[PDB]
């Protein structure tokens, strides 16, 4: 029996593949959920789609759960998520040297990278920006830094990892301005099935317990820039 | 129409009666259930009950939501949550003059305080400690410093509670140990109760999102030394 689980695979340290994008899907949302469907006797199968895809196979049910979702009210009126597994902080990025962007608000007709069918782009829109679109975070980090665009909008997460992947490129970016919270992230699954969504919980607690999910974290994160989310108890 | 939640109103700061016992109902906790029943247009009735009967209260449908509940996979398995609204860390808190003992491990057959029915109360009996069982916290602290047992786990949230209202009484305890990680906390519904889960959900991230959390967070909390969870993003 199946969990099937949508990801888009080129999102580097969530879910892509090993070897230079030429191996396995590997990743710590791939590796989460597969510990997850192994704790559950489950198969896990993957499927991947573009972003902007992602939420229509989830609706027309042709996968079950997608990883790594910000929880949003919209989102929590229309989908069941599972507890926050992870946390990221959405960073304003601009070239080091930019000199006219010092908030959110500064992003009014300025040119900004943003992934198409996500809710920073749908930000950036309402701030009337000006959106050049992108296919996944590297590529609007490259647009930045070849002149496309003045900023993105880009978690933590993803922006940490370029610049462990990238050092040298480190030092043409800069962090103009940071949400003042940081948001919560979990597995997303259609209203309805409070069996797998509970059952998701109760592995997801007994993978914090064990030691599991520190393990996990560890292997793609450094504790000391991004936030995990509370254990539990037994 | 009303909110039915039960609580034991002996805890500060979590849920306790003003004007030192004779007033209304208030705490974290409290004021936080209050807010969300408000914002659902329900009237909160609250039913006063010991701790070591609170889930059985639930259980016994005496009453639709528990607050400041660890989640437990045991818990999970049996009960709805909602989303984590906080975090506690279990410590290990002894008199500051104590010799013998300085691990969870120690505890075995010394006198502990804890809290009649509690997961800790448990722990303590695997352990194989002799277990003086205590009405509150309150009550655990002082059995404490009147010598009249050794130790008690407790969680930091009322352990500095306590410190906060006696601010010379510092180095009369310790804390020997801690769990390696903080505890989320929840608030707790009957197994199927899957609509009023989505409601507080819906509005634990209005919260969130408005400022309201942080300002009953606040209202409460040192933020320097109790854990808060990620917020929900717009």
């Amino acid at each position: 029996s199946a969990l099937r689980v949508g990801t888009d695979g080129i999102y580097p340290p969530h879910s892509f593949h090993a070897q230079d994008g030429r191996g396995e899907l590997t990743g710590f949302d791939i590796d989460l959920i597969k510990e997850v469907a192994h704790r559950l006797n489950l198969k896990v199968e993957f499927f991947e789609t573009a972003v902007s895809g992602l939420i229509t196979g989830l609706d027309t049910n042709r996968y079950d759960v997608l990883v790594n979702v910000a929880i949003t009210p919209e989102r929590q009126k229309k989908y069941d998520f599972s507890i926050p597994y992870i946390a990221h902080r959405v960073l304003l990025v601009v070239r080091s040297d930019q000199q006219d962007i010092r908030s959110f608000k500064d992003l009014t007709d300025k040119t900004v990278a943003q992934i198409l069918g996500t809710d920073l782009s749908r930000f950036a829109k309402e701030l009337k920006s000006h959106l050049v679109f992108s296919h996944n975070f590297e590529q609007s980090l490259q647009l930045l830094l070849s002149k496309r665009t003045d900023a993105t909008m880009i978690p933590d997460i993803p922006f940490f990892n370029f610049l462990e992947r990238r050092p040298h490129d480190g030092n043409l970016f800069k962090i103009a301005d940071r949400m003042k919270d940081n948001s919560a992230v979990a597995f997303m699954m259609r209203k309805g099935n409070n069996k797998l969504t509970r059952s998701i919980n109760e592995i997801l607690c007994a993978i914090h317990l064990d030691g599991t999910y520190k393990k996990i974290f560890d292997r793609y994160f450094d504790k000391n820039i991004i936030s995990s989310v509370p254990g539990c108890s037994s």
